[PDB]
């Protein structure tokens, strides 16, 4: 039972053995692989990193957020995570052009593409019911009527809506897959920085992955997160093997209270997690 | 050094070391995994798998069919290649409530998601001039002005037509990524019949990456292949065990004898393999 946090730590270790140097949209430094994999079993266990803390409260808050369809960085504020704020600010929105977008409309961002792929985005307020396809409701819904289905997928990169967005999706796509009444769940990220998100979008997508397993009757089976333009900051690289060096402690739990039958129904205060003792910096 | 298509190899071997039973849509039964990644060097050598012939005039024919934006099968027909005719036939069409619609008029695939992505559709033979997202334009001339960007990206995937299609693209995106004057690409298949498709779109895409490289300058790195449910049909199971011990010829080469500007301007003769010595038929 090798742990799993052990191919995590194992990417970076390769990122720093073979990776290269490649500057990034502020001409910042960073040492990168193009095109990397890992498993993680999702079975009894939860993937929240323990070589380090993972902001789990912002996993959580902010899944939620996106299930919700907003696109209102204040909405998602209000709760606590401060993480969306700064692109939805004044000043941020002015200099993209949208002077006349209110403070907090990012645009057709996940949420949005989420539960309403492809309807005219308009403002952050406008009713979108029945407007532009529900992919999360569709995942859901196949799933269940026909779990052997190839085509599970739910994909936030719509071409069109990109130059209204605040800016572009990290998690492009993800499928869904079902067999022996297991649900896994593989992540594309175009781009994933090793060191501070990586870690958290290994967590959204367990989580989500939990929750739809829950409403649908399946037991979460693996988590497979692909990436594209994995990368460090140079400037990280000693924080990092002193990372390295860290043994992984046991997986929490994620134990789901009440039962939950819809999507849209799960609330924060139904999820606990159980165990997570990460190593302290 | 490793030979490259043990990648391949490797990979109908572990789907059958581990591949659990699963049913298609038409409960053909197959041996499955989901979640894959092979690395193919693109360097002085071209991924055209050897311990079974690839049909190449396809490859090469299909894609420019797709840089076309020809959503018409008998355009691809006409070519001395019938591969997506079938879907087009007429009890197919009608078979889906497709009625209305031309013999051979496939619907918004590849081809008009790679030149349209967005713009309203209607039938085979319009002009879409103008039209949707020209993400493969877009895409070469951000590889040229932005080396460095961490989206470029070429989606086939569209919530929004994928009912309009005969069937929804097994190439949902695909991510180009440049570094040291090298252009690499990763794609995302979610679905791959391991002994009859796979093979071809390494290729096919393989093939796309030389030519963006030959237009933007850059040298050919290493295709990416991650996979969601790759498969093995049961039946394939026993052809797969011989060809599985063929051993591995030295990869071709594909020569670019012309010069060319832009993408809408390759054509059949401008491309070559030599060093490609299949095993047996
Ligand atoms: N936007 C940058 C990449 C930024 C990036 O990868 N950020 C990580 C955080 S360090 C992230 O977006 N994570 C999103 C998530 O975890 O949901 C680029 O492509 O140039």
């Amino acid at each position: 039972p090798p742990h799993g946090e052990l191919q995590y730590l194992g990417q970076i270790q390769h990122i720093l053995r073979c990776g290269v140097r490649k500057d990034d949209r502020t001409g910042t430094g960073t040492l990168s692989v193009f095109g990397m994999q890992a498993r993680y079993s999702l079975r009894d266990e939860f993937p929240l990193l323990t070589t380090k803390r993972v902001f789990w409260k912002g996993v959580l808050e902010e899944l939620l957020w996106f299930i919700k369809g907003s696109t209102n960085a204040k909405e998602l504020s209000s709760k606590g995570v401060k993480i969306w704020d700064a692109n939805g600010s004044r000043d941020f929105l002015d200099s993209l052009g949208f002077s006349t977008r209110e403070e907090g409309d990012l645009g057709p961002v996940y949420g949005f593409q989420w539960r309403h792929f492809g309807a005219e985005y308009r403002d952050m307020e406008s009713d979108y019911s029945g407007q532009g396809v529900d992919q999360l409701q569709k995942v859901i819904d196949t799933i269940k009527t026909n779990p052997d289905d190839r085509r599970i997928i739910m994909c936030a990169w719509n071409p069109r809506d990109l130059p209204l967005m605040a800016l572009p999706p990290c998690h492009a796509l993800c499928q869904f897959y079902v067999v022996n009444s297991e649900l896994s769940c593989q992540l594309y990220q175009r781009s994933g920085d090793m060191g501070l998100g990586v870690p958290f979008n290994i967590a959204s997508y367990a989580l989500l992955t939990y929750m739809i397993a829950h409403i649908t009757g399946l037991k979460p089976g693996d988590f497979i997160h692909t990436l594209g333009d994995a990368h460090i900051y140079l400037n990280h690289i000693e924080p990092l093997k002193i990372q390295l060096q860290r043994e992984p402690r046991p997986f929490p739990k994620l134990r789901i209270l009440r039962k939950v039958e819809k999507i849209d129904d799960f609330k924060a205060e139904d999820f606990q997690i159980e165990g997570y003792n990460p190593h302290p910096t």
